């Protein structure tokens, strides 16, 4: 609580310059081409352009606790629209790009944005999502349940049980979720690109789960204004705002950036959309 | 056929006032929210208000006749547009929020709304629809199929065997389709909520299927003007035009009402499309 | 009251196709085209009629009431109603003359500078000082040119009335002056669902024909003015209006619920036009 | 190469006059409401309208290089767009009216226009795909891969295999891959309506697969503007533009064209769409 | 009927796309773009050119007959026509001149009042009396500006005639005084599949160059003012249209089929401009 | 630079809906509402204010930075940047008065001639010369009203210059007229994200005032005239204009990324009004 390791906060950002940016952005497009199975791992860093404030940026809520200062919040949870990031990745999964999707965000808003609940792993739990204890039946609220960790919300489930729901959000002595983390890193492993974006990559296991995709010969990409802590084993590190990167890379394959209609929960991903063909890359 | 009990017709409207109907369209919104499986039962007051009389209301066939007097059609039943409350429907299926339909309608609007065949019973027939007698093959035509009481249509069947193409529209002494009745069955008493709209509930069995529902603590929402025979049984009755109800329904539920393309069959139920979250309510 | 609860007339069906075609004709032929509406374009949305079988007037004189299948409020615009909407939309349609207070032809979204109100509209409400026009969400609580209990609010105070007329009443100056003038500039008139019994808006239709000017009727029972007709169809107008439509190679748009629109918005692309003769 | 025969060249084109035209498509709308399943067969004639000129047509590639003169291209093949005709066939899958398009095509359209590739079979192949003579794994590209005749083009597999890639355009002695082939018979074997679409059917087995739908009683359809080897088969001959005789079956059919999106590529077919119903025909 | 069958020029890869990036260029800098239109760009629907290759011309000198692979009436237009119809909605095409008789421009939703049509349109006839024209869905049955054995509908009866100009006739006084007083106060005038050998329709782009107007032109042939053009571009037009709307980051749109649209609708919203020096 | 990083106000969920439906009754109630924005707006794409607690200003005195989410070019509209894009496009906005230099009302596809951009837009260069103005993609390189290096390029070779104003400047004469007509011509001005503390801007809104007009602000921080206005909505902006569009049953549209609106187009149909008092 008081004890908690919170890591490296507030290291000083990092901005490739336009023509280095632009030329990464242009060999992502290319790894993302030539792979077989991509799975994509999220921090905070993809909601702060929502209003969200991060972690460990330089105004992250644990670097300003450190400083003595507070952490400022542009939205609510409730009132917060995804990112061009969060919208970006709606798309490529739909088109068959994005195998899985990890995220560390407990903000809701990969749910909210109607990214399929089956090919999501929420390792650190989400703000809307309250679980029951008896049965293990999720209910995704249109309002934060209003507990932290896993504590008794104070509504009972409805389920055809009448258990004590809880939120889903963990205490730092708290484990994963059993089955989010298992299908994590099973994609990871399977996965032959990893791409991260706005996580530091400082916390176990989630922020060493695109390493297991190193295994067998898979490529790491890291998306980043800061140094992470698994830099050295990237092929490619990308220092620049996720939004500008996602929209350069949809640009490259081709691919429209979805609107998004409101809050909208999706349990089981639909079938694959048509995509433009591959270049000829070699 | 002249023996026929035709039932209590004529019973008098009841209104509930605005305040008391608001109030009850929020609880049914309540219902269903907290609802694993919902199913709809319909009649006739569903098409009312496509220019379609009703049986026992008091403009209705069987209370016309008993007064010497004639019904009133508005509309063809190949002009005949789908209803508010039919699109509600559709759209209550499409997000997973309806898991089956029963209708006692032969007026064939459920179909031609693009509502999935294979989530509804079409208990009395439909007057679309024609049948061979020989390999039980279904067709679903674009005009009326010009006779009652499973008499010989005229046309024979044309999958890749001759049989003679029969209507589906049952008389007063032919049981139920076996198939329809198994399904509508297995439905209503797995389901934990079974709303009724437009229905006096009076024919047996097809007017019994929401007592199913009953069994094992399911509750059961009776939408009205009249009168119903089980209105004693209902955790919920509402007595309003069925339109009123289901767009305020809608609302609170967060569904927009779908634009209908015209008259289109659709065999297969399509992959659930994404729903809002659902509200803390305890 | 007039004639109450006269019997239908059905077109047997080659002959309601045929003159379908026929009125596809004299759309595509006409330079300028005036619609007029009575209460049979709103009967297959839930809403009786006047002088039809089930009628208010047939039904009151047998001492029965009319019936509702829907509320004022809770009324969707017929096929009838959203095809009307497109063929102003495609610049098919001059003007729209209307008898009807349902509220209807504003709903659908039809441009209120190109409509006619002769009886007023259950929605609307009047300045009695400003004349400043109110389109409400709900009918207007009262019916006879009466106070509603609210007041004016332009930039005034004035006491708001409904635009509901009595039988003793005179039409809107401003909506009849412009109904006639459309009537009497139109090659073609056409009526839906109207008894035509009504002075003066039954007889608006005629001017029509003063000037060499086609008239069609289109009505289950007879009207008024049967005699001056070039052409009368006999049956529902929704399925003559989407066979229509279909003939001019026209969709009828999905209603986006109510929504008020007053004033025509340019006109859009519509089918090129038959070689006729 | 040389001595390869390229069958009969430059036949007199036939044109149905209007009304015996309007006749013909009006009996293929009949035979396509009352048929189970419905297998298309395409050739060269369907691309011609996109500027990409036949093989025997009066300006063919063969019927020019007969006459010592050259063919006309009035597009490349990346920037030719799907005809009425080619997106006619995209529709009349989705709504499930088509159940199998055999193409003797390379252009790659059919591909391009979104059609699903499990219900599609490029007899002779595909420009645009390339394939790894190791995994079998296919790659389609948006250019043309550069070589004809089953060569290496140079580029290596990318499976997550290094493997030799390869064009799929057969030359004169290649015979047809077997996996396109056997499901292009047993396509037409079941079928009980075969329809041809601008294609000679002078090429074994291509233009012979057709002739399996006559067997168990199997109706044959030809759209062609020139005869065809298999003229005396057909139940039903139309001589006329494809795009004339498709845009009037689908009014009939009661089916909109759809917008083509540009170059998509969908690997598996969609849930069937709502379509209209089915005149009573007799 | 001039110089036929010349042959093709082709831009390798390289240079084209460096062409085409220098035309997007012109187009963002200028204020007012004259688009002119010839046969080359209905050729990828399936209707022949006059003088290209496979032309009418040439293969008529030849003993050989041109090819359709499709209908006036069938034809679709093309991502060229298209493209066009996107330009002059969001306010980057000023007007348009076209040689074409084939309809295509009219029937892909272009508005009518900034399309000059020089030689007449197949589907366009006009009232020898009172100068109406009527667009229909097939092709008048004349050529030359003849009874076609129709009667004009206005309000007439006149004799309606095809609007397809023979060789010796004047060319509309009024499509040609608005397409010259267009191409003089163009300061870019880009021309597409027109071998530019006809006067006086070939000679309305050097109209532009008389002010230190722009002149571009694309052709897959030489044309008869090469030496005039600032840029050249030899290619097919549809892929010089696409690359040039991607671009400009505009959408190619969807055709709704044959649709006559007569007045220019207000502007659409456009990508904002790049910096160019 | 004034009073900065002031505590932040919340108004408890039960008021601030109350407050909302409030504004709601003034909207319906208005005849010309003009909406007035500053740097508040923009905090939610992840572009920070001035004087909020980690404004430009606010940060600059504690010896720390602000911090930017996003670049200008890759900034995404608001849901209230998007809002006010519907509500000009149905009636309900007259006038748009923003003190933003950030690109993104212009950028959402609102119309420029409803909007004054008082301090000036990044993405904008004018002309020296002829006063012609460009929208650019990109960021104008200066600020402070200083050549960017490009010449003008209408029919000119004028130098271009940034329209950023720095402290000494004078306001766009043509900008600052329209939005002072425009305020005091409104019955109904509504602050959004603006602490209303820079002259002439932040005074626009009382001269609202003056005539009898109502003044909403809806800031999370106290503004200079809090005591003139007649509803104070202490919360997020993107909340408010989202609750405010569900009571007057308006979507909030899609953007279609960056777009340029010259003219405001015709008016689209907009829901019936609620009876009110
Ligand atoms: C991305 C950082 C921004 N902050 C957040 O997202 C919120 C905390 N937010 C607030 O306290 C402020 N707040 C503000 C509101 C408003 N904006 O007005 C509102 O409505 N609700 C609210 O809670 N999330 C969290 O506190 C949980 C983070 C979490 N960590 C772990 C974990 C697991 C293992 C090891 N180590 C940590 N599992 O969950
Ligand atoms: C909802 C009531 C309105 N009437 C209807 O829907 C029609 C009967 N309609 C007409 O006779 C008038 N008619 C009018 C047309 C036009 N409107 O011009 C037209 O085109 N065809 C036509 O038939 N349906 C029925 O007659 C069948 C009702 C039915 N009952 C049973 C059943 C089973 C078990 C026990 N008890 C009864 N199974 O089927
Ligand atoms: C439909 C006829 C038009 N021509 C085509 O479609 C091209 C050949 N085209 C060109 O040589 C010209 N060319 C032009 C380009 C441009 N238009 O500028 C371009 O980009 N590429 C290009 O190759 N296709 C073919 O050459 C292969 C045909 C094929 N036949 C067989 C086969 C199998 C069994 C028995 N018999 C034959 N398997 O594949
Ligand atoms: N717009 C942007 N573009 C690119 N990178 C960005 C952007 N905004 C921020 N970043 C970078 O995004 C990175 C965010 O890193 P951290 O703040 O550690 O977030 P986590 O998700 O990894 O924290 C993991 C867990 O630790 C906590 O205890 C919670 O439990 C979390 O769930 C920074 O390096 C920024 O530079
Ligand atoms: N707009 C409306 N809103 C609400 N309720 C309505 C409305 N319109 C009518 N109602 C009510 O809707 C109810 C309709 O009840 P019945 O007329 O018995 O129809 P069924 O489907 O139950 O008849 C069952 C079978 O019996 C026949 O023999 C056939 O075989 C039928 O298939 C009334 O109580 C109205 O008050
Ligand atoms: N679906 C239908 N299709 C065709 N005709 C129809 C349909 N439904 C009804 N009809 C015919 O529609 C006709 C409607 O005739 P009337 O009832 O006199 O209505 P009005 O608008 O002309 O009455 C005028 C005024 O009278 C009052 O005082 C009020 O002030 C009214 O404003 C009938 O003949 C039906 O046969
Ligand atoms: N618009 C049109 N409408 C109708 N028919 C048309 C049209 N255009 C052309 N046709 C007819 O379309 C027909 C096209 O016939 P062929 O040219 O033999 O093409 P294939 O696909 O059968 O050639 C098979 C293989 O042979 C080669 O060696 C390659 O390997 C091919 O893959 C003509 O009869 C035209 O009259
Ligand atoms: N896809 C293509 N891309 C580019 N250029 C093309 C394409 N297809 C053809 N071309 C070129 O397009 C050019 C077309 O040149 P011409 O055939 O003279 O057509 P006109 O409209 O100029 O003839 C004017 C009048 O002449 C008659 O008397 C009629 O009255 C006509 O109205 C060729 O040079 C091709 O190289
Ligand atoms: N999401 C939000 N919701 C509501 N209020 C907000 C939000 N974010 C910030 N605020 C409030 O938004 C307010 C913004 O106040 P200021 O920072 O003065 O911006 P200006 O546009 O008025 O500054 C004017 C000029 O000053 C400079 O010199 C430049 O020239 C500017 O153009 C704060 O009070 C926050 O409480
Ligand atoms: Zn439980
Ligand atoms: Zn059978
Ligand atoms: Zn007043
Ligand atoms: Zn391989
Ligand atoms: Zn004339
Ligand atoms: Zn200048």
């Amino acid at each position: 609580p008081f004890t908690a390791d919170k890591g490296k906060c507030g290291l000083p950002e990092i901005f490739d310059p336009p023509e280095e940016l632009e030329r990464k952005v242009w060999e992502l497009a290319r790894l993302v081409w030539q792979s077989s199975s991509v799975v994509f791992h999220t921090g905070a860093g993809i909601s702060t352009a929502s209003g969200i404030p991060d972690f460990r940026g330089p105004h992250g809520v644990w670097t300003m606790e450190e400083r003595g200062l507070a952490p400022k919040f542009d939205t609510t949870f409730e009132s917060a629209r995804p990112t061009q990031t969060h919208m970006a990745l709606v798309q490529l999964e739909r088109v068959g790009l994005l195998r899985f999707l990890v995220s560390q965000n407990v903000d809701g808003l990969h749910v909210r944005s109607g990214f399929p609940r089956d090919k999501l792993a929420e390792l650190h739990g989400n703000m809307f999502v309250e679980e029951c204890a008896k049965c293990k039946t999720q209910y995704v609220r249109d309002t934060v349940v209003g507990t932290m960790g896993l504590k008794a919300t104070g509504r009972l489930c409805t389920v055809a049980c009448r258990g004590e729901l809880r939120d889903t959000i963990l205490d730092w002595e708290d484990s994963l979720p059993d089955r989010d983390l298992a299908l994590a890193d099973e994609a990871s492993r399977n996965a032959d690109l990893s791409i991260t974006l706005g996580t530091s990559l400082q916390i176990r296991p989630s922020g060493n789960l695109p390493l297991a995709t190193k295994r067998r010969g898979g490529r790491l990409v890291i998306v980043n204004l800061q140094p992470t802590k698994h830099d050295r084993h990237a092929d490619l590190r990308i220092h620049g705002y996720v939004d500008e990167v996602m929209t350069r890379l949809m640009k490259h394959l081709g691919l429209e950036i979805p609107a998004w209609d409101g809050p909208r929960v999706l349990e089981r991903a639909l079938p694959p959309l048509p995509r433009p063909p591959t270049p000829k890359l070699e």
